[PDB]
């Protein structure tokens, strides 16, 4: 059994090191594009857990769980800004390291302050657990309608469901 921090921490990885290989690819090359959408696909089902999933199991923690979804609307924000961008316009890595400074923050605030939970919520090691399977279902899922919403309605579609 896996249990819901372990979930959220892997999750973090993958999306850390997507970040990474964005971060070292070309400006503007195919590889880096791809590299981009699937970090929107991780990026979404990271943040859809935790609004559907995670924070509900912590509503105790009623002041971080706001500044939890402060976060996430600063990451949605700036990711506005670097989609006016086009990858070949001369300011554009600019904004990728300013999207990658913003989302990098959301992550230390989370790691910070809510994996393990605070200490207003009562959770036992078997609620995380079962909490725990729950997310890594429910991510699956949710990558598959991110996926196919990526794939039959495209990128802009995909953002805006963030």
């Amino acid at each position: 059994m896996v249990n819901a921090y372990e979930v959220l921490k892997e999750h973090h990885v993958v999306i850390k090191g997507l970040g990474r290989k964005i971060s070292e690819a070309p400006v503007n090359s195919e590889e880096r594009h791809a590299l981009f959408d699937e970090l929107l696909i991780e990026l979404d089902i990271h943040f859809r857990i935790e609004d559907d999933l995670y924070y509900p199991a912590l509503s105790a923690a009623t002041k971080l769980i706001a500044v939890a979804h402060a976060e996430h609307r600063q990451v949605i924000d700036q990711l506005s800004v670097l989609l006016r961008t086009p990858q070949s316009e001369p300011g554009y890595e600019d904004e990728w390291n300013s999207f990658k400074t913003v989302l990098e923050a959301h992550a230390d605030e989370e790691e910070r302050d809510m994996i393990p939970a605070p200490p207003e919520v009562k959770i036992t090691d078997a609620e995380l657990e079962e909490l725990g399977e729950k997310m890594a279902a429910r991510m699956e899922q949710y990558r598959g309608s991110a996926l196919y919403k990526l794939r039959t309605k495209g990128r802009a579609a995909l953002v805006r469901s963030l």
